[PDB]
RNA sequence: UGGAGUGUGACAAUGGUGUU
RNA sequence: AACACCAUUUCAACACUCCAA
């Protein structure tokens, strides 16, 4: 449970297709750079002043030193070459129109162990190199661009896309340095926000007021124009024109620039009241050319620092927070997220324009780095083949990622003879017309898919209030015999959704099923279709199966699949969820769910969870699980070691507390959908659809995957919109000895035995369940909230989560 | 609350050190 | 009570697109 597995072998399996991956491939040197640690008081400076600070402090000792260094911003400092130094502190002073720094050696960074690395002779990578390396390549654009989180931003260099209000957009691109099977790389990914346009303030109040000129008003219409005004600038950094300096606005005066007083100090003699026209007329003799219009008030309120609108421009590098507009999304969306070959074409112009082969921090290190996009070979994966039944058991076969149940009907159809019907909408919006029609179209509908509705609801009622589920859940209970859904008609975002499933899932365990109110009002029978998949696998039925001839060999011995997510609160316990297959199809699944300490992802009680889950497979199947295959969703790679260190000695002990000596093998995977790696289709022709994206099953562990490690990316799905997240996955343990082909073809055909939908999902099933079995104990003293997520008796040995 | 896909969030929340 | 900074938390929220010929 220490070491995670090398790469056993290279995917052979499906058609290859031409890609290009949005990593760059860059020459680096053998050169040692050298590492030095500085001390810098006061503890408590930002990252753009410690910048400033060594940068001053390069130029004005080259007398000294530095006869070229790069900075983190925060005690880490490397040069290309040495310098005169020891192990001993040499502290001295600087000056910024006052610093104290010390510089102090603290290692060498060789890049020839780098080299070393990347070939085949030292398994590890040093992580301090990755470090200094991003510390190199992030050194500009840290001080030339506008840095935000692990990104850079700037504005537009020839139009300049609008938003209105004060509002623009700026574009921006997120790097970082990354390993690679032979070569180092450069991950770049492009991305775009919203800032405030840098213009004078007497603009800003045009564009956020709707005035054409400002000539367009000589006297202020109104209080609502100054709080709408307030809404929009308070909060905001402007800088002054008369002198520079730059301010905060923290209000707007009520009063105008030609009456708004202060108390002027004017040096003997105290205070004395004075007009800001007034004074900026005497004092910096400026006249006023918009009098009429309010002031900035600055700073301190006890302070009374005032700024007339002309004199203030608004600075640049502020992004906004405020919410934005239906105009102004729509030009968000309409000018990012854009499709495939769009978005690939952007980053390639990034990299053409960022020009890091002319940069000097860079060309200091001698780093070149590839202007073209790393050319990758990819192969796309075969659809599984989906077997349906019913009285002709026809076969759906996946195309592009995408089936139908057209003449198919499911392969365990449930027969629903009694069901209930109880509207929380009003009646005044929801008829009990809407409620017949919807009826007859999901009994069609619901015949058609082998799941017959065998006639009309043995109840039907208007309701109100959450407080009316409980009683009337029971009455229902009580009143039919075997009764077998309770459809819950819904007007929207309402408490009573969240207390349907408390009481349904946990108290009686009934099977509930909410539909949102226009969808009974209007019906389409595409929706009423997704309705009775989600019905059909709540009431324990069966709607599609994996074609069991055509399964990896893992299956000819009892395997068991579980996936694992954990959810956190927005003070409350988080909570993780596991669920594991049931059966050999791997169709069904049973959920468990714990609650666990704040914000913590590494599963704690994962033992016991992984014991039940083993045990109800047992119940299950009369089987022993030989193998346990493991996908876990939502770390980083900066939690792995934790993570695997502790959950896979989890699982294994689950594995020796239940019976003798019984120790299956585990295969822990690490599914991630978080990343900054795009894949682009080479050829036009192998584009697909509108977005332009590669075709669901395409999958890559060569060039841009890890240099020793087992890890492949895996684009399971069919890309709707913009550009395709292609799945990561990361084996951090493999006791069964997957090969690449196998353990690919296997989470691939995983990611078509979801059972909410006809298509592939971007992750396996497992992980979803996971992650629906979370997102569903939320709906529903830490002692005694550990029993509030405990779902029924009768519910645990269903699906009530999908 | 029919479903999938992908954009935004990072002056985010907390515990920590520290400031007139 | 405001304000800085260091280490963590991709959790959740909102929105959009797609499911006529």
């Amino acid at each position: 449970a220490f070491k995670p597995p090398p790469r056993p072998d290279f995917g052979t399996s499906g058609r290859t297709i031409k890609l290009q991956a949005n990593f760059f491939e860059m020459d680096i040197p053998k050169i040692d750079i050298y590492h030095y640690e500085l001390d810098i008081k006061p503890e408590k400076c930002p990252r753009r002043v410690n910048r400033e600070i060594v940068e001053h402090m390069v130029q004005h000792f080259k007398t000294q030193i530095f006869g070229k260094p790069v900075f983190d911003g925060r005690k880490n400092l490397y040069t290309a070459m040495p310098l005169p130094i020891g192990r001993d502190k040499v502290e001295l002073e600087v000056t910024l129109p006052i610093f104290k720094v010390s510089i102090k050696w603290v290692s060498c960074v060789s890049l020839q162990a780098l080299h070393d690395a990347l070939s085949g002779r030292l398994p590890s990578v040093p992580f301090e190199t990755i470090q200094a390396l991003d510390v190199v390549m992030r050194h500009l654009p840290s001080m030339r661009y506008t840095p935000v989180g692990r990104s850079f931003f700037t504005a537009s260099e020839g139009c300049s896309n609008p938003l209105g209000g004060g509002r623009e957009v700026w574009f921006g691109f997120h790097q970082s340095v990354r390993p690679s099977l032979w070569k180092m790389m450069l991950n770049i990914d492009v991305s775009a926000t919203a800032f405030y346009k840098a213009q004078p303030v007497i603009e800003f109040v045009c564009e956020v007021l709707d005035f054409k000129s400002i000539e367009e008003q000589q006297k202020p219409l109104t209080d609502s124009q100054r709080v709408k005004f307030t809404k929009e600038i308070k909060g905001l950094k402007v800088e002054i024109t008369h002198c520079k300096r730059k301010y905060r606005v923290c209000n707007v005066t009520r009063r105008p620039a030609s009456h708004q007083t202060f108390p002027l100090q004017q040096e003997s003699g105290q205070t004395v009241e004075c007009t800001v026209a007034q004074y900026f007329k005497d004092r910096h003799k400026l006249v006023l050319r918009y009098p009429h219009l309010p002031c900035l008030q600055v700073g301190q309120e006890q302070k009374h620092t005032y700024l007339p609108l002309e004199v203030c421009n608004i600075v640049a590098g502020q992004r906004c927070i405020k919410k934005l507009t239906d105009n102004q999304t729509s030009t968000m969306i309409r000018a990012t997220a854009r499709s495939a070959p769009d978005r690939q074409e952007e980053i390639s112009k990034l990299m053409r324009s960022a020009d890091f082969n002319t940069d000097p921090y860079v060309r200091e290190f001698g780093i070149m780095v590839k202007d073209e996009m790393t050319d990758v070979t990819g192969r796309v994966l075969q659809p599984p083949s989906i077997l349906y039944g019913g009285r002709n058991k026809a076969i759906a076969t996946p195309v592009q990622g995408v089936w139908d149940m057209r003449n198919k009907q499911f392969h365990t159809g449930i027969e629903i003879k009694v069901w209930a019907i109880a509207c929380f909408a009003p009646q005044r919006q929801c008829t009990e017309v809407h409620l017949k029609s919807f009826t007859e179209q999901l009994r069609k509908i619901s015949r058609d898919a082998g799941m017959p509705i065998q006639g009309q609801p043995c109840f039907c009622k208007y309701a109100q209030g959450a407080d009316s589920v409980e009683p009337m859940f029971r009455h229902l209970k009580n009143t039919y015999a075997g009764l077998q859904l309770v459809v819950v008609i819904l007007p929207g975002k309402t408490p009573v959704y969240a207390e349907v499933k408390r009481v349904g899932d946990t108290v009686l365990g009934m099977a509930t099923q909410c539909v949102q109110m226009k969808n009974v009002q209007r019906t389409t029978p595409q929706t009423l279709s997704n309705l009775c998949l989600k019905i059909n696998v709540k009431l324990g039925g069966v709607n599609n199966i994996l074609l069991p001839q055509g399964r990896p060999p893992v299956f000819q011995q009892p395997v068991i699949f579980l996936g694992a997510d954990v959810t956190h609160p927005p003070k409350k316990p988080s909570i993780a969820a596991v669920v594991g297959s049931m059966d050999a199809h791997p169709n069904r699944y049973c959920a468990t769910v714990r609650v666990q300490q704040h914000r913590q992802e590494i599963i704690q009680d994962l033992a016991a969870m992984v014991r039940e889950l083993l045990i109800q497979f047992y119940k299950s199947t009369r089987f022993k699980p030989t193998r346990i295959i493991f996908y876990r969703a939502g770390v980083s790679e900066g939690q792995f070691q934790q993570v695997l260190h502790h959950e896979l000695l989890a699982i294994r002990e689950a594995c020796i507390k239940l019976e003798k000596d019984y120790q299956p093998g585990i295969t822990f995977i690490v599914v991630q959908k978080r990343h900054h790696t795009r894949l682009f289709c080479t050829d036009k022709n192998e584009r697909v659809g509108k977005s332009g994206n590669i075709p669901a099953g395409t999958t890559v562990d060569t060039k841009i995957t890890h240099p020793t490690e087992f890890d492949f990316y895996l684009c399971s799905h069919a890309g709707i919109q913009g550009t395709s997240r292609p799945s990561h996955y990361h084996v951090l343990w493999d006791d069964n000895r997957f090969s690449s082909d196998e353990l690919q073809i296997l989470t691939y055909q995983l990611c078509h035995t979801y059972v909410r939908c006809t298509r592939s999902v971007s992750i396996p099933a497992p992980a979803y369940y996971a992650h629906l079995v979370a997102f569903r104990a939320r709906y529903h003293d830490h002692q005694a909230l550990a029993k509030a997520v405990q779902v029924h008796q009768d519910t645990l040995r269903t699906m009530y989560f999908a």
